[PDB]
């Protein structure tokens, strides 16, 4: 399942730390801790306030400049993001299961403590039909962290130093 | 919804038909036949024979050689595509939903004729777990038809000319 993933093709891209702002003003943040996990901080939007830590994805080198990550959520979302490097442009889609469109809050929280809570919120639905964000971003700040830091994105965006998603 | 379909981005790409095979060995076939819709068409693999017209989808560029077509499917399937155009390679991940898993030729027809038959199935389940492909392709043969052609993904992979989706360049 995870055939695709090869380190030696993601040295430019693991360890990348990304606050990036979508076209429809949703302010995200993403960490690629290693060659199969990430990191994510949503700072505002229809889920401001979600993080997320230890999510399993599939990341692969598209071209030189271009990456792609692209995971399973235990909410039952689907997404596939993918950076341009070179010209700081993030293009991310995100198929969200009907319940969450109904009740996005449901899903704001630190998720790796409502494990259960979320998956049954998926169980009990509705799934379709899937509201789809496809949209383009700036990353607006983005800096070389290194591997398995987990200091990176370890608290809720209102716990945070003064201005930090605001940088560059 | 389609606010990030950008026509001026897409001209490099619009009209691209592709002939691809998966390193898994699955043969797939797509036409981006306008901004906003794909024709596709499986010729191997899990759900070899199944066949798609007019399938709404989000185009974007990622730069100069690489784009990415992304939509929902009516049978629950959520897919992601990339290709790079010059180093004919794309790659996909497509997100299954469990029923698929379990019993895939439920899903090998022309699709466009069975859409409540696809929701029924998608509605029953089960959704969960998605079996996720993810995974690279070599693309065999690439060729620009032009927006709108109605001609190139118009029957189902067992109708084509015997040699059809072995042709490469």
């Amino acid at each position: 399942a995870f055939e695709s993933t090869r380190p030696e093709e993601l040295t430019g891209f693991v360890g990348k730390h990304l606050i990036y702002t979508y076209d429809n003003g949703w302010q995200y943040e993403m960490y690629v801790k290693n060659e199969r996990t990430i990191d994510y901080r949503i700072h505002s939007g229809m889920v401001g306030g979600r993080w997320v830590r230890d999510q399993l994805v599939h990341i692969v080198r598209l071209s030189d400049d271009v990456y792609k990550i692209s995971w399973d959520e235990p909410t039952g979302t689907t997404v596939s993001v993918a950076v341009n490097l070179a010209e700081r442009r993030l293009h991310g889609v995100i198929f969200f299961p009907q319940w969450i469109a109904q009740d996005p809050k449901k899903t704001v929280c630190f998720q790796n403590d409502h494990l259960d809570e979320m998956r049954a919120y998926r169980d009990a639905g509705p799934t379709y039909p899937k509201l789809v964000i496809d949209e383009f971003a700036t990353i607006t700040f983005m800096e070389d962290c290194g591997a398995d830091d987990e200091t990176v994105i370890a608290c809720a965006p209102s716990e945070l130093p003064a201005g930090y998603a605001a940088r560059r």
